[PDB]
């Protein structure tokens, strides 16, 4: 296998053969790959339409590499709350304050997540700002999981193979197959999740990933571009579950929820956003708390659908009832407290 070959397959518009990704993302993570190989490929491959199949490659390969967590310290129901980001509208985290309340909630988040890249302030950033350490390697996220209930792995801890890719993800700044890697390298694998996708056109892809590997997923996409369930309009979300993908739209107000503006939930630097997770789990009403309620519950539903036994509305009901009872309980803001206590004692 060879450059001019993947790129040449990528450039007339064919689908790879089976390895081929594998192989470049090989190249890439192992720094054998030139800058101007890494972006032709990341194009090339967006422009010619991923496949599940070589988005799972990637996505593989990275895995193959990652640092991973200790033998059985993940449980069989872990679940994430992340993103592609990218989605150009400056939000307050919603991934990362969702994260915490199912977490409150009792499920077993480890979180996968990183700084911003076009965004003022990201998950890892806001998380930072909170007090919460973010630095944390294998075996601490492992005791941050046990004893908390939540780990977040920064994505450079345990990726650090991929910081060539990041370097051209971040030089080109044009989005490509690559923004679809972080929500699908989760080192700790949890086999549950809410996952967003700001590309309406890639988020079945991403699905098809985690449906081959057998994941409980919602991916899904604001219909106003948010990559997280909206409450300005509906959401589309790919729904995973025993290998398949189901596509469905969902409305908030089905479940009660009064349509904000966009700019309700607008975010501010690190220390702003870090001030709205405070005001949200310190029980603030208003559309902050109605989003993270919502994408809380949504993770919960993805949660629930490892069992078969699972169904979407009993689920949804369910799901909002713990996210709204892990805030107004005070569990959410002690657990956060927790955290950073556990950060500050290693
Ligand atoms: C130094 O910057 C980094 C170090 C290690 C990893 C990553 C990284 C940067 C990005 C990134 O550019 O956002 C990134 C992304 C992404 O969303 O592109 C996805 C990933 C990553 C990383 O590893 C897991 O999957
Ligand atoms: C928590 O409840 C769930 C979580 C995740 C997925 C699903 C789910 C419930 C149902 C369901 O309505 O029983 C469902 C159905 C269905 O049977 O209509 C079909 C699917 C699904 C799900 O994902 C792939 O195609
Ligand atoms: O700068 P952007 O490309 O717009 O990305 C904004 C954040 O979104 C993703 O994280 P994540 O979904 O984990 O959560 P946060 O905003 O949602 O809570 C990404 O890792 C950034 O931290
Ligand atoms: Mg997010
Ligand atoms: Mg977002």
């Amino acid at each position: 296998p060879s450059w001019p070959q993947i790129l040449g397959r990528l450039t007339d518009n064919r689908d790879l053969a089976r390895g081929q990704a594998a192989w470049a993302m090989d190249q890439i993570m192992t720094g054998n790959a030139r800058p101007a190989q890494i972006a032709a490929f990341a194009v090339a491959m967006t422009m010619k339409a991923p496949t599940a199949d070589e988005v799972g490659e990637l996505a593989g390969v990275m895995l193959s590499h990652a640092h991973p967590l200790p033998a059985d310290t993940v449980p069989d129901d872990a679940v994430d709350v992340v993103g592609t980001g990218g989605d150009g509208v400056n939000t307050v985290n919603l991934s990362t304050m969702a994260a915490i309340v199912v977490a409150a909630a009792g499920v077993p988040v480890v979180k996968h997540g990183n700084r911003a890249a076009s965004s003022l302030s990201g998950g890892a950033d806001t998380l930072e700002a909170l007090g919460v350490r973010i630095d944390l390697g294998p075996d601490l996220v492992a005791r941050s999981l046990a004893e908390v209930g939540i780990g977040f792995c920064f994505a450079p801890r345990f990726h650090p193979s991929y910081r060539h890719a990041a370097a051209v993800r971040r030089e080109i700044g044009v989005p490509t197959v690559f923004n679809l890697l972080g929500p699908l390298t989760n080192p700790a694998r949890p086999r549950a999740g809410l996952i967003g996708c700001a590309f309406a056109d890639l988020a079945e892809v991403m699905a098809g990933v985690f449906a081959a590997r057998r994941s409980s997923v919602l991916v899904v996409h604001g219909d106003d571009g948010l990559d997280e369930l909206t409450t300005t309009t509906t959401s589309t979300i790919w729904r995973v579950a025993a290998g398949s993908v189901d596509k469905l739209t969902f409305d908030p107000a089905g479940f009660g929820f009064a349509r904000a503006q966009l700019d309700q939930l607008a975010g501010g630097d690190a220390q702003a956003n870090a001030a709205a997770v405070r005001a949200v789990l310190g029980g603030a009403r208003g559309p902050v708390r109605d989003a993270v309620v919502l994408n809380a519950a949504g993770a919960i539903v993805a949660h629930a659908g490892l069992s078969s036994r699972a169904e979407w509305l009993p689920a949804w009901e369910e799901g909002l009832r713990r996210a709204s009872a892990a805030i107004d309980t005070g569990a959410a803001e002690q657990l956060l407290a927790r955290w950073v206590r556990f950060g500050r004692q290693i």
